[PDB]
């Protein structure tokens, strides 16, 4: 049967033999517990822990498998559950996250499956009853898209934002609701004004049009 | 004591000796500067650069350590600073980011520590003074959650969005502020109406609108 | 020039190594790394990494793969940049994209140059002397999508629930309907003013 060769110095020339001290240094480079057994000379495979998308982990026995898992199931704290095509971060300094996500322009962020960006443009103001109200944050560096036309996403668990001239905070539904209520509250007062003014001689007020008939 | 064995051809059978040439090719496979010293035979470890979450990097000397860093401190441009449990992307094609984040449904996104999604639902319109105003983006494919009930997040540094019937842009507080101002300005105008109307007749009540 | 046969696996550090032992190391590399059973030639590993432009590349060593991961990214998570790293400085914070900084516990910074500051709550608004209370008034952190002077729009946002307890984001079509309702009411008030005047000043509301 085969016999071990003893008393072999480290090889230097390319046609020199290699000893266990040399191979062991390379197995140490793999890490993950890879090692040479001192009794049998058997080589233990490395064991690398990778993180699945369902709250579990797996161990794999070679580097390629670990890289392939990183490029499919993700890394700890950053998971996409998909087999669909890769995201594309095409714009300079853009970020694209999730299957089929596409960040097209500089500084853009695409967040979510099938989220796609278009070039951001600023909105300076709104005009209501001929009065123009100016906005904060009117020269966007780019956009964060959370979807695409017909496949938009809601954004949920958003804390109420500041309301004021300089606010660049997002606004939630409880905030628009208060505003809506105030409009109807004002309307009730207007209908009062209309009716009390009507009171006369057959005179009337029509809330449908606001017109007093007298 | 030990002597080097020379003039060894590449091994082919499992019980053949290997030479330095063969070991060096495997060593090249590690990369990161791993090598065999052509004079002493000493093996240089690989050195891999990994990215911490604090603006610094570290170097590690084996592949396992690099994978563990990737799965703890993260990768360049994608960092979570945590030791709490992993995120979970449970929905098909979902994305979950940060400790304890959970994306529960198809196409959902969970963004942030403890961010949890619930199934998305559409909102078609609002009714004000008996008139119905229809919305854009009424059929959501999923939701982006940035928190959970009682542990919500503000969203900050949001540029003003388009305001129009087809707009699916988010709005910021300066935009709602303008609208709120228009309501009070309209109210000043109405108060003037009530008062000037009273004068032609008498008193006007701003509390109820009555003349 | 000549091969040594019938070598058993080495155990002590000064023992010779055989192909079976070296083969286990190539096997640990994966990616097709191998020793040719005919010639003894070593095949490099081949690892697929994912670029930021919808392409992939193959690299021939583990260092090159780690460097790709730390530059062009991983499948489904790409930043296209050569700028400095993001920094997640707060406990349990997340920072994504070049120069992004999450400064506080539980913060998220999302995008190139996105920076957070400590979140604060907003409780209510007061309109015509009436105070309206809000939902989600005690935030545990913020998601910043930019910084002062370099804000980001947020786009393709589905319409949010409108109601007292709603913590959904609102889109522009929703504020638009509300603005329309204001001008509709104003039309009615202008009719009120004109008909009562039968001058009516629509700019001030005054009837003379
Ligand atoms: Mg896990
Ligand atoms: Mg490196
Ligand atoms: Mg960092
Ligand atoms: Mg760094
Ligand atoms: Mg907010
Ligand atoms: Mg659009
Ligand atoms: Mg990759």
């Amino acid at each position: 049967g085969p016999v071990a060769l003893h008393n072999v110095a480290p090889g230097t020339a390319s046609t020199d033999a290699v000893n266990v001290g040399q191979l062991g240094a390379v197995t140490t480079g793999l890490g993950g517990g890879a090692a040479i057994d001192p009794k049998t000379g058997a080589v233990t495979a490395p064991s690398y822990t990778v993180y699945n998308a369902d709250g579990t982990t797996s161990n794999v026995g070679n580097v390629g498998a670990a890289i392939d898992a990183i490029n499919s199931t993700g890394i700890k704290y950053f998971h996409a559950n998909s087999t669909k095509p890769d995201s594309q971060a095409l714009g300079a300094d853009s970020v694209a996250i999730g299957p089929n996500a596409v960040a097209n322009n500089a500084g853009d962020v695409a967040l979510g499956s099938g989220a796609v960006t278009s070039q951001a443009g600023g909105t300076l103001s709104e005009t209501i009853n001929g009065v123009t109200y100016s906005f904060a944050g009117t020269t966007p560096i780019g956009t964060v898209s959370v979807g695409a036309p017909g496949v938009e996403r809601t954004i949920t668990n958003v804390a109420a934002g500041r309301i004021g001239q300089s606010s660049t905070d997002a606004i939630n539904g409880s905030q628009l609701y208060g505003t809506n209520q105030s409009i109807e509250a004002l309307t009730d007062k207007m209908n009062s004004l209309g009716n009390t003014v009507a009171n006369g001689s057959g005179a009337s007020y029509n809330p449908q049009t606001g017109a007093v008939n007298g």
